[PDB]
């Protein structure tokens, strides 16, 4: 493959997320660019269906891995690229400790130059009057580690990592991540050593936006592989 070539210069991203969780729907838009040459991604999301039910920190993760810096010496591993432009689909599911589950299917490819995912998302048994129903989580940043392994049988990848989400109160709700890729195409694709993808992230507020938003600038490097 040759994937790679589609983005070495900055790339519109359009996202698109159905969600339902204990029965709750939701929708959400997002719109912005990506610069994988330096890791970058800006975006704004958007809940076109009113209030968003659950946190924006719960959905962060859902709401691209093309877009990171795999360093000179690592790119025989970047699957993700190489799958483009017909694409990947994205598959996880996310175990809230003492909570729900988030199970959500993505569809991560180009239409035109614009990178599109799509997403839908289902969760369950949630608690009503829980951190992430009762909205009880903190409103900032979330950073760090994805890990990335092959996954042969499947012509793609696997990932796996915690997110720990800062809770008003002062503790942690562990997100345990697990999450498959596997390509759409039919074309070859590149399958990794072990490394894993740092992500170092901004989150804010648009001072001019009165829909419920959040606004990220993240920054995404491959890592794991000296030299």
């Amino acid at each position: 493959s040759k994937g790679e070539k589609l983005f070495t210069g900055v790339v519109p991203i359009l996202v698109e997320l159905d969600g339902d969780v204990n029965g709750h729907k939701f929708s959400v838009s997002g719109e912005g660019e990506g610069d994988a040459t330096y890791g970058k991604m800006s975006l704004k999301f958007i809940c076109t269906t009113g209030k968003l039910p659950v946190p924006w920190p719960t959905l962060k993760t859902t709401l691209m891995q093309c877009f990171a810096r795999y360093p000179d010496h690592m790119k025989q591993h970047d699957f993700f690229k190489s799958a483009m432009p017909e694409g990947y689909v994205q598959e996880r599911t996310i175990f809230f400790k003492d909570d729900g589950n988030y199970k959500t299917r993505a569809e991560v490819k180009f239409e035109g130059d614009t990178l599109v995912n799509r997403i839908e998302l289902k969760g369950v048994d949630f608690k009503e009057d829980g951190n992430i129903l009762g909205h009880k989580l903190e409103y900032n940043a979330i950073s760090g580690n994805a890990n990335i392994t092959a996954d042969k049988q499947k012509n793609g990848i696997k990932a796996y990592f915690t997110i720990r989400h800062d809770v008003e109160d002062g503790s942690v709700l562990l997100a345990d991540h697990y999450q498959q890729n596997t390509p759409i195409g039919d074309g070859p694709v590149l399958l990794p050593d072990n490394h894993y993808l740092s992500t170092q992230s901004k989150q804010s507020k648009d001072p001019n936006e009165k829909r419920d938003h959040m606004v990220l600038l993240e920054f995404v490097t491959a890592a794991g592989i000296p030299l």
